[PDB]
């Protein structure tokens, strides 16, 4: 019953292997012609400096491209983050618009960004051997801005996961520690950028998928408001689900790179190619503002107990912000359990998971997905019964289960209205404290491979802002200390259910791993969100190369 | 029983009566203090000039307010367009922010715009005696811009109608001809502005409700992209339906008034009050552009046969645009029947009408709603049965019935995806022809009272653009001639079903009534849409500029 799936995996692995061999050949050829090039100097240039040298002609696009291609090939050896080499990029390299804001910049793409002539498998057998007819809109815009998309990077099967394995290309590993997850679903991006193999990448995010891998791999990422950028041509598993919007956004080694990428994407090219996106230009004056901020903050969401490292990261950032003249205001969005258990879960699974499950018919189920598939497949009556039985002992598990049941269109309208009202509730709460931005913990350090799928509760920090559709980004601010790690041994969680128990084991042995915080602003305020992220970066990593 | 509904109607009529009496008292008081004021001259000033004189101090806010209030009271006698006088407006009058872009401008509000202390009944007994506890966001913004919202205007019961009667406040009449509908659901606004009793109003639109009353009453109206303006605080019958977007927008005597209103609303106040609205400022340079346009056009949607007056309006406008140097290109959105019958109907009635019907429990059903409520109440299995029977001879009726059935969330996702793909498909057509804007017929002339409810097919010209969620506005360009009207005797419709039969009769006896065209641009291009409307208005009715 898996002959088709086995065939798909065999071919996918052949293509991946052939891609990597092609990259290696091209790199060797370039190095042989350019033996004196200082590759290390080039790779360590911050993106903004790299862009400046490309624009001035101090570095050639060829030098930058083949040097990054070599590094990407090398870091892939230990991470398995690359699924495909975007072959025609060497021609794009030659024709990159000279005055483009990203002229000559190699860019990595999550596998779901459609690219002409390439599959977007999402790790699913049913999508193998179905090459895209054309580049998606954001890829078109990247190219019009002179960038050179060069690889597709790995995702967990279906993308519905914050780990990163599928049965076609296998498992992506965290470059900091091979036993750890790079996070997900933009996990290949996190591993590649996090190890220096790409200066800039695009990911997508519906429950944290830009923010998890950025945090786990020690890089920066921004999830804009859902409709700030075009989703035209993004390959997905479920279509027409609009209660919880998908978002796409940049990942990079610093905040300034995110801002440049957003600025480059928010151009007339994008707005003309996809008229459904509001034509809101990047407001430079907001991004570059240096006014003191009113910063809401919380040390915990009272849902996922923060690791000791997460809490310390949050408190230290709060303290540095206060020392820098900002006003820090205790603030926690109301009714988080509702937002997660009813609104988010219900929005994602209004149909009981039937549409999602069609993708898995005849396919293997990657171990990183845990019991998700088995649970979604349960009859609605059984989900309900099991929920009732679990409720007295494990209310959180019971709540998720009950809200993953199929329902009528009538009930979906009701849910959609509740989502709208909840958004207005939190906005009103925010305005009552006159906040500018909000600082929150971000899940970390990286969990062991194959554990995100058994720690669903831990999406609480990120998924809240998908439900609310507020821009949210993450910035690395510290690393796990011996003390942080020792204190983790005493971690209990608020619920004591299997999700709390797994998280504790999954974060074992994390000394030295990166830990982030999350920065949030109101809908459409990506510029202000990035301004705040820049502040955090300046205060918590003061030696970060300009 | 009906004692609940009767009681609500009694109370509503008493409140309306008391409002009008309060207006009368205020107007007479003011007039006695200002016997020399040239009220006719004030009432006939185009809004832009009225605003200039208010801003300079040449006209006082009081003179403008009470003069319009008097006109509104007078025109209401023959139209019954006013449901409530927004009593506290005389206090807003004295506190209007002096540098506001609408300083001193009286503004009328469709009844669904929540206004503190007043009902938004929607003509439904269940909402009577339930006053709003805060102004809706756009009303707050109007006030912050110095405008003076002064009346709530009538809507058809539930607003799901392009006529304008409900059992609480009764029936609104077209000011051009008392036997005619003023259109709807923003019909009170249409009648009030159309008769000179307000220089600017706000309406809402999910299947044409800004555009029908504007066209039927001979005024201008714009339905923006759904999320260009804040819908916070708008009272409705159904919530959480997002497949077919609700929009709100201005209605006024000329295009410049719509542009001023949009410019005033699209300000920091709005964007801060409702962060969910993208903070897109009004792009003055786009609105003011005089560059030649590539204008797609169609003279019929092949779904609703246009009236002779509609077709002449379209052709004459096309010809004037050509003479003015614009490029006119035939264009028709693909699969219109699918967009209307499957996507629009399905989106509006995904739950079989159950949520909507709850509003009518224990209430009279206004005759202007025709058989809608009777039909919606039928069991899904029966809607399906009747659909099969009707299909051979009357495919249009069968299709509507079939697509008004309840369905699962799974099916609604599928439908929502189809709406997204359809929107991109029309965008792709538009781009392939390199269009700037699109010119279409607009339903007209006004239908006889109580007929819109029995001519559902005729929403085709407008509903398409709610489905697509493109900005669309209407501009009056001509009036029905006796020649046009006599030609209605040759009108057959494309289907010959009951909707065509009703529409034929309903559009007769319309000599002298206004007829519009519709102007469309891509999502978020309200300024371009307005630039085009301004062009049409200038070419067809130069005296308005
Ligand atoms: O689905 C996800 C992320 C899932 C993150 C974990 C959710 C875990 C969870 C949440 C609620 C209930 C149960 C499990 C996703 N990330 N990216 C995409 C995506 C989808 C379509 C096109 C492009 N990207 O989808
Ligand atoms: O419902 C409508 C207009 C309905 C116009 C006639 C539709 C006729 C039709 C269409 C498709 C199938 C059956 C009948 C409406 N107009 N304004 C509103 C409205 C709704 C909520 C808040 C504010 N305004 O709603
Ligand atoms: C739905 C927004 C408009 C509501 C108009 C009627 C308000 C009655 C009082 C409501 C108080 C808050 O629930
Ligand atoms: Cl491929
Ligand atoms: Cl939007
Ligand atoms: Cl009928
Ligand atoms: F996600
Ligand atoms: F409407």
């Amino acid at each position: 019953g898996r002959q088709k799936a086995r065939g798909a995996a065999t071919r996918a692995r052949q293509k991946q292997r052939a891609s990597l061999e092609t990259m290696d050949k091209a790199v060797q050829r370039f190095r042989l012609q350019n033996p004196d090039l200082d590759s290390e100097a080039l790779l360590t240039l911050p993106l903004l400096q790299l862009v400046q040298k490309l624009q001035s002609g101090e570095l050639s696009p060829e030098a930058v491209f083949f040097t990054y291609l070599g590094k990407a090939w090398e870091v892939n050896k230990g991470t398995n983050c690359v699924t495909s080499y975007l072959t025609d990029c060497e021609t794009q390299l030659s024709q990159a618009p000279r005055q483009g804001l990203l002229y000559g910049v190699p860019v990595s793409l999550k596998e779901c960004f459609s690219y002409k002539g390439h599959d977007s498998t999402l790790g699913l057998s049913l999508n193998e051997g179905m090459p895209s007819e054309s580049d998606c809109v954001v890829v078109q815009v990247l190219k019009l801005q002179g960038a050179v998309p060069f690889v597709h990077t790995n995702v967990p099967q279906s993308m519905f996961s914050y780990d990163c394995s599928n049965p076609l290309f296998g498992q992506t590993m965290n470059p900091w520690k091979s036993s750890k997850s790079p996070g997900g679903s933009s996990g290949g991006e996190g591993a590649l950028i996090g190890s220096g193999g790409s200066p800039l990448g695009l990911g997508t995010d519906i429950g944290g998928s830009i923010r998890f891998p950025s945090a786990f791999c020690g890089i920066c990422g921004l999830k804009p408001t859902g409709n700030r950028l075009s989703k035209s041509g993004l390959k997905g598993c479920v279509y027409g689900q609009t209660a919880v919007q998908l978002s796409l956004g940049p990942m990079a080694r610093d905040v300034e790179s995110l801002a440049l990428c957003l600025k480059a994407l928010l151009c007339e090219h994008l707005f003309t190619l996809d008229p459904t996106v509001p034509p809101l230009p990047f407001r430079e004056e907001v991004y570059r503002s240096s006014r003191p901020l009113r910063v809401g903050y919380y040390e915990t969401d009272n849902y996922t107990m923060p690791s000791p490292a997460m809490r310390r990261a949050l408190i230290e950032t709060k303290q540095r912000l206060e020392a820098a003249g900002h006003t820090l205001i205790p603030f926690l969005p109301n009714n988080i359990p509702y937002a997660l258990e009813v609104l988010s879960t219900g929005g994602l699974f209004s149909d009981g998971g039937r549409s999602f499950l069609q993708n898995f018919k005849g396919d293997f189920v990657d171990p990183c997905l845990g019991d998700l598939i088995l649970i979604l497949r349960l009859p609605s009556w059984f989900k309900r019964l099991l929920s009732l039985l679990l409720k007295p002992l494990f209310p959180r598990l019971a709540a998720f289960l009950n809200n993953m049941r199929p329902r009528s269109a009538e009930k979906l309208w009701k849910l959609q209205h509740e989502i709208e009202m909840y958004r207005q509730s939190v906005i009103a709460q925010w305005k009552a404290m006159n906040l500018d931005v909000l600082l929150t913990p971000m899940l970390g350090p990286a969990l062991d491979l194959n554990t995100p799928g058994r720690a669903t509760g831990a999406v609480s920090y990120t998924m809240l802002y998908n439900c609310l559709d507020f821009p949210a980004g993450v910035v690395p601010v510290t690393t796990v200390t011996a003390e942080d790690d020792a204190q983790m041994e005493l971690y209990k969680g608020y619920f004591g259910d299997i999700w709390d128990i797994i998280l504790k084991k999954a974060m074992k042995n994390s000394v030295g791993l990166p830990v982030a915080v999350q920065c949030v602003a109101l809908p459409w305020q990506e510029e202000l969100c990035l301004r705040f992220m820049r502040e955090v970066e300046q205060l918590m990593t003061p030696q970060k190369q300009p």
